[PDB]
């Protein structure tokens, strides 16, 4: 038992929810929340800008120390940092950007970081502004996250679709 709440269950482990992933970080405080990363782990927008913002920005002045450290993710990589005021952790993961010219085949690589951690919670990888398209970002994280992945989706509109056409 866990406390995430409202959730439409497709699988035996993935869960699905129309919410802002900030503010349900802000109410659940998972073990790991996942961000929607870029290999700069350059917060600026998306998903990434909003937790961001939500830290004060924490999370882009530690990433900022991370990188000069480490150097650049790769696309389907990940790494694991502080989950400041929204988590114990963030799952810093990289989807291709189909707006960069990316190999959408490395979208599954980028689900298979979310089998290192029992329970997350997720935004679609490569949706929004990473120009995938949300409903094959779906199919890929169900055939390859075993374990337990709460997706939040902030769009209604495309919630509805996400459920309605869910096979
Ligand atoms: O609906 C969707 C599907 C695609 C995804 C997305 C991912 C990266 C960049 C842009 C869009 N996305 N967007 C959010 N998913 C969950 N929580 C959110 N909070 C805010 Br603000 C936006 C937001």
């Amino acid at each position: 038992v866990n406390s995430f709440s409202g959730y439409l269950k497709l699988t035996d482990n993935v869960y699905i929810k129309n919410a802002d992933i900030v503010e349900e970080a802000k109410k659940v405080k998972p073990t790991v929340v996942v961000n929607a990363a870029n290999v700069y782990l350059k917060h600026g927008g998306g998903v990434a800008g909003a937790l961001n913002k939500a830290t004060n920005n924490a999370m882009q002045v530690e990433s900022d120390d991370y990188i000069a450290t480490n150097g650049p993710l790769k696309v389907g990589g990940s790494c694991v940092l502080s989950g400041h005021n929204l988590a114990k952790h963030c799952l810093h993961v990289v989807g291709p950007n189909v707006n960069k010219g990316e190999d959408i085949q490395l979208l599954k690589s980028a689900y298979e970081n979310f089998n290192q951690h029992e329970v997350l919670l997720a935004p679609l990888l490569s949706a929004g502004i990473f120009g995938a398209d949300p409903i094959h970002s779906l199919r890929v994280c169900v055939d390859t996250v075993r374990t337990n992945v709460y997706l939040a989706v902030f769009d209604k509109n495309l919630y509805d679709k996400l459920v309605s056409s869910f096979l």
